[PDB]
């Protein structure tokens, strides 16, 4: 389950598809007008997410938007070839717009200084807090959650099976790390914003939560039991909930270790 590693794609809901990595999440959100790709996972992993859209029986030609969580090169490594492949507009937060096209994340990031480089895409646009894209039926919300990054976008829509409908959150990653010179405690913008982020995703609409680092959300033993219960095994309704607390909790403790 390294970043780059093969992993047979899956439907998790209705035209909700895992096409990403054994790593990295990545989803296809598709229809018969065009598909949306969330995330492309690195550089190499590109080739696994491009080979994993066609073995759910999918056209790269089709997938007309790339949603981006954020600009690092575990979760954006892949998208300029993903972009390349596709023709697809790639979106984000209007703060992660420059790192996507360049491939550099900047000096307000708590990591800088330990990121390494990625490919920089074209085609690269911003999008606001609350705002809808659109695709055919599909519709998609951006919302922003900054501090890992500050352009983070967590993305939500609505999947169904012949008509029973669930709210699917693809959570952006809400995490406290940082290089070693770096120190939370004289960031306070970046602090508030993960703050802010936590209780954005607590409150979200969230039966299914897919989480950019799947185990986030416990992909692997949910897949698992999913082989017997069926897809009820994605759906917890509590997990965006769960995934904001353990940001606050690794936020505090980390506040915690600097005093
Ligand atoms: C530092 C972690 C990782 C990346 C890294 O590993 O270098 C970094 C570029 O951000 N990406 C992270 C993120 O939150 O997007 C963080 S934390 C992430 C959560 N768990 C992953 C692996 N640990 S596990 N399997 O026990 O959950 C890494
Ligand atoms: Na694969
Ligand atoms: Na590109
Ligand atoms: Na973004
Ligand atoms: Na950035
Ligand atoms: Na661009
Ligand atoms: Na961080
Ligand atoms: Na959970
Ligand atoms: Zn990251
Ligand atoms: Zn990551």
């Amino acid at each position: 389950r390294d970043w780059s590693s093969p992993q047979q794609p899956f439907t998790i809901y209705g035209n909700t598809h895992y096409v990403g990595t054994g790593g990295i999440s990545a989803v296809l959100l598709s229809s018969p007008q065009g598909h949306i790709l969330v995330d492309g996972t690195t550089e190499k992993g590109a080739q696994v997410v491009a080979a994993n859209i066609r073995a759910m029986g999918f056209k790269l030609s089709d997938v007309k938007y790339i949603l981006s969580t954020h600009s690092h090169e575990d979760h954006a490594g892949g998208i300029s070839a993903m972009q390349k492949l596709t023709g697809a507009t790639v979106l984000a937060g209007a703060a992660n717009v420059d790192t996507l096209r360049t491939g550099v994340s900047p000096k307000s990031d708590p990591q800088f200084g330990s990121l390494s480089n990625f490919p920089g895409s074209a085609k690269v646009r911003a999008v606001a807090d609350g705002e809808l894209v659109k695709l055919g039926p599909l519709a998609v919300k951006a919302h922003a959650t900054p501090g890992h990054t500050e352009g983070g976008i967590t993305w939500t829509w609505q999947s169904c099976e012949q008509g029973k409908c669930k709210d699917v959150v693809f959570a952006d990653s809400l995490t406290a790390v940082s290089a070693d010179s770096y120190r939370f405690s004289d960031h306070p913008e970046v602090v508030a914003s993960l703050r802010g982020s936590f209780e954005a995703v607590e409150k979200l609409s969230c039966d299914i939560a897919i989480a950019a680092h799947p185990e986030v959300n416990d992909m692997w033993t949910r897949q698992q039991r999913a082989a017997k219960e069926g897809n009820s095994a994605y759906v917890d309704n509590g997990a965006c909930r769960a995934i904001a607390a353990a940001g606050r909790k690794r936020l505090e403790t980390r506040l915690a270790s600097e005093k």
